[PDB]
């Protein structure tokens, strides 16, 4: 082994322009034999001459035979340490701009092997400007090469907000989204989705990914037989979904997310419910398409199937809340929840062991369902009013004296808001009045939150249309605060306060 070796090493070590071409091909033949290859290592001047000549040469093969070696030393744990000591990482990064496809494949594979097994390689690649060189290579068309490059990006970007921002400034988001819409190679698509997943938690990369059409691109692979690709797409879709409210062309994605609600895998259902909940927030167009593809019917079945798991019911109720208000077919959606046996389970979610986030969403859903007169009776028979009164009284006591991410003022306003809509029915008014709620409604007029005064005065206005209730509202001393509420900056508070005062006289 170390026979010719020390002699062979000296033949490239002398170097120069005529010898390097023959010394590069010969060290490549020596790298092809494992014996010598082991000897090629352990010689610092040899490995350091392979990398040095690689960045200086300009011939036709230039880096091929030299990088051909370091491709083979990269297979050895000792060779990975050798390339690390030789300073090949900055030079291999320099070859990420080389024109030859051979060196590009050999350089990206050597850095890849270094990034997986060589300690301190991630930091050295960053210092050499490798991140920018790798993002610029995303315009290639060889999927095997693109899979190796994106994996390096995921290795470097994971747990490194610095690297995520550098990828952003290099046009990473748009380049990675293009790979999603162009190729079908599962290994490349899965790895590219892993990079986009790591980028989607960054507040700066999330809008840029959304603007690049990432939501539509990720939706193309939601029907792929590879569960790891669909699950990674769904995780990335849920991260970006809060910033995708202005996106169009979502008809195909929204239809597939509805189908995924029937899946047996909880992570698929949990994500699809969360994405639909975010995409339907303040988007009447998305509310319409989701309703047209049977989204109400699918979300009720999902809430029924879920039961106790709040990771599914909380987003599914939130989506059901969005779909039942403020769009053209909202009235049909409020009827649809009833027709699909949804009213019993919705009122059930108001009771323990439900937590405050799910209870908050469920109250907002009941407020929207109560807008449909055909829901006034069944919501009463299911016991919605007595539970909503108990939630309102308890949340108001906590206010006078953030529980799981929910301020109790939101429960006060939501419960009083739902009761305001339910009070339109005359039988609900008897139930609401029989619970001695007027003394609390009058007290709610003094609340500092204007939105609480609005629903408090509105529900008092609905009750005051009966003489017995109007007389009771007067006996509660409600004339005094309603007089001050006539000067409210909120237009709704002033109009409701005038309606109760007129009915009292």
């Amino acid at each position: 082994a170390t026979r010719a070796i020390p002699e062979l090493t000296k033949l490239l070590n002398d170097e120069d322009q005529v010898v390097v071409n023959k010394a590069a091909v010969m060290v490549h033949q020596l790298s092809k034999k494992e014996a010598s290859r082991h000897a090629i290592m352990r010689s610092p001047q040899m490995v350091s001459a392979i990398v040095r000549t690689m960045q200086n040469t300009n011939d036709v093969e230039t880096a091929r035979c030299t990088a051909g070696t370091l491709h083979n030393l990269s297979h050895h744990r000792e060779g990975l340490l050798a390339i690390f000591k030789s300073g090949g990482i900055p030079a291999l990064v320099k070859m990420l701009g080389s024109p030859v496809d051979s060196v590009l494949f050999y350089a990206i594979t050597t850095l890849h092997n270094l990034l997986l097994h060589q300690e301190g390689a991630k930091m050295a690649v960053r210092l050499a400007g490798g991140l920018q060189k790798m993002v610029a290579l995303l315009n290639k068309t060889n999927v095997k090469f693109l899979a190796i490059t994106t994996d390096c990006l995921q290795i470097l970007a994971y747990g490194n907000q610095e690297s995520k921002l550098i990828i952003l400034a290099s046009g990473g988001p748009q380049a990675l989204v293009n790979i999603m819409r162009t190729y079908t190679y599962e290994k490349l698509l899965w790895t590219t989705s892993r990079v986009l997943k790591v980028l989607s938690v960054c507040s700066s990369n999330k809008p840029a990914i959304v603007e690049a059409g990432g939501m539509q691109a990720l939706g193309l692979h939601l029907t792929d037989p590879s569960q790891r690709l669909v699950q990674n797409c769904l995780w990335t879709l849920r991260n970006l979904s809060d910033a995708a409210t202005k996106q169009e062309g979502m008809e195909g994605l929204l239809g597939t997310l509805v189908q995924l609600l029937g899946s047996d895998d909880i992570n698929v259902v949990t994500c699809a419910a969360g994405i639909l909940s975010n995409l339907t927030c303040n988007n009447y167009k998305n509310k319409m398409m989701v309703c047209q593809v049977g989204g109400i019917e699918a979300l009720v079945r999902t809430v029924l199937r879920a039961g106790d798991r709040e990771d599914i019911t909380e987003p599914a109720i939130c989506a059901l809340r969005h779909l039942t208000s403020r769009h053209q077919e909202a009235e049909m959606a409020q009827n649809a929840v009833r027709l699909h046996y949804g009213l019993p389970v919705v009122v059930k979610l108001l009771h323990p062991p439900s937590h405050w986030p799910l209870i908050k969403a469920t109250v907002g859903l009941i407020r929207n369902l109560a807008l449909c007169p055909a829901n006034h009776a069944p919501l009463r028979e299911q016991g919605a009013i007595p539970r909503l009164v108990q939630l309102l009284v308890r949340a108001h006591q906590d206010t006078q004296r953030f529980v799981e991410g929910v301020r109790m003022e939101e429960i006060v306003e939501g419960c009083t808001g739902a009761l305001h809509i339910l009070a339109r029915d005359v039988h609900n008014r008897i139930v609401i009045r029989g619970l001695n709620t007027i003394p609390l409604f009058v007290q709610l007029l003094y609340s500092p939150i204007e939105n609480i005064q609005r629903v408090a005065a509105g529900v008092l206005c609905e009750l005051a249309q009966d003489k017995e209730a109007a007389e009771a509202i007067e006996a509660e001393g409600a004339t005094a605060p309603l007089t001050e509420l006539l000067h409210s900056r909120n237009e709704g508070v002033a109009t409701y306060a005038a309606a109760v005062l007129f009915r009292m006289s």
